């Protein structure tokens, strides 16, 4: 027997319209881009309505689990939640709050100046500190297999499913080639690199562009839209395929532990802070911790950076996309009562594709998707594969980059 003592929730932020419209998007299809209900960028209302649904599942568990009360509001401070200054986090925060605690108006802190970037949610992006550029390259390059075009090399089966998606034959890319004794490739039309700054990591070419536009569809998939892909992504080993290509690039790019473990030091120390137990203290953002709940509304990286730097890996049955909007990684205390001894679960839930697909609501007997997940570094651990407080807290520090820290 365990009971469960506090939950800190990260999220990714819920369904959001593409973020950018190129002239590169129009050159590799013939066809047109469905627009979208919302400015670049935006949570959509279907997407606020999904990440309630989560809010109201979790309600429920959370009830089951004698952590919060069946009826009524959560009190003074027993449930806190944190957004990224991004509109699509706040309202994602807003709107679990909206399925967690309904007509509650729980607050959703933001850091003071909503204009600027949070370095909690990235503390290269304001300078806090700064990525070891040769380290980080080979660390990369090591990953992709030893070079980028090592990497295609293998995922080019997935690379022709997104052509056929994109009918690229027939694209302008493809057609105003000259001359035309040669077959037509996003790989090879357009070279892929790994750029790298002390600030960020990107990649250039088909693997960045693969990575987008495929998460596109599965977005135009999760929003309700007609027809995905002009309707030629028609079962789910195709949809597989296609999002192996955005899985791979942020495996690269944010699973690295040599970018993930700085990116990720703020989210580490907060998360540390909400699970130890303390004395209760106002803290960043002006938020009491340690509380019952904190719900962290942040982005697909913080997943992949939490992840690789914590050495969780997980992939999503049923969810082709394994940052999918919505997802939730899920650290929990729990207290074993033989001995009062104190444990961290982690653990990653999920709106399935179909989940997103058909708006289905969730609740106690319909579930969303759940991975439970090992700390792979945990050298203390329970029945349950918990790790113990103190297991989990030498992990943090070792995994965290103290220079990163706010
Ligand atoms: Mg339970
Ligand atoms: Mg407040
Ligand atoms: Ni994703």
């Amino acid at each position: 027997e365990l009971k469960l003592e506090s939950v800190v929730i990260v999220s990714r932020h819920g369904v959001r319209a593409p973020t950018k419209a190129t002239q590169l998007m129009q050159d590799v299809t013939p066809d047109a881009w469905p627009t979208w209900p919302v400015k670049l960028g935006w949570l959509t209302p279907r997407g606020g309505e999904l990440i309630a649904y989560l809010g109201h599942y979790q309600r429920q568990r959370l009830v089951a689990d004698g952590l919060l009360a069946k009826k009524g509001c959560p009190q003074s401070g027993q449930v806190a939640i944190i957004a990224d200054v991004d509109e699509r986090t706040r309202k994602t925060g807003e709107a679990f709050a909206a399925g967690l605690a309904p007509d509650c108006a729980i607050t959703v802190h933001t850091q003071a100046d909503t204009s600027s970037p949070d370095p909690l949610f990235n503390p290269l992006k304001t300078g806090v500190c700064q990525l070891d550029n040769a380290n980080v390259t080979d660390a990369i390059l090591s990953r992709a297999g030893g070079s980028i075009a090592d990497f295609t090399g293998h995922r080019q089966t997935a690379f022709r499913e997104l052509e056929r998606v994109l009918n690229f034959p027939q694209s302008n890319l493809c057609l105003k080639r000259e001359k035309q004794d040669e077959s037509c490739s996003l790989t090879q039309a357009l070279p892929s690199e790994l750029k790298v700054s002390a600030d960020n990591v990107s990649l250039t070419g088909a693997v960045s562009l693969a990575s987008m536009l495929t998460e596109i569809f599965l977005l135009q998939q999760a929003q309700g839209m007609p027809e995905p892909g002009w309707g030629r992504i028609t079962d789910s080993h195709q949809w597989n395929t296609l999002l192996s290509l955005h899985n791979a690039q942020f495996y690269l790019l944010q699973r690295t532990p040599e970018v993930a473990r700085s990116r990720a030091t703020p989210l580490l120390d907060l998360i540390k802070t909400a699970l130890t137990p303390h004395p209760p203290q106002k803290q960043a953002y002006g938020v009491t911790l340690p509380t019952s709940v904190l719900f962290i509304a942040g982005h697909d990286t913080n997943l992949a950076n939490l992840g690789g730097a914590l050495e969780l890996n997980w992939t999503l049955p049923g969810q082709p996309d394994n940052t999918p909007p919505g997802g939730e990684l899920v650290f929990e205390r729990w207290r074993r009562l033989s001995d009062n001894s104190q444990w961290i679960q982690v653990s990653l839930v999920f709106q399935t594709l179909q989940q997103m697909r058909d708006k289905t609501p969730l609740s106690l007997n319909t579930p969303p998707g759940e991975v439970k997940l090992t700390l792979a570094g945990c050298e203390e651990r329970n029945a349950q594969g918990m790790c113990s407080l103190a297991g989990f807290t030498q992990i943090v520090n070792e995994a965290r980059i103290p220079a990163c820290s706010l």
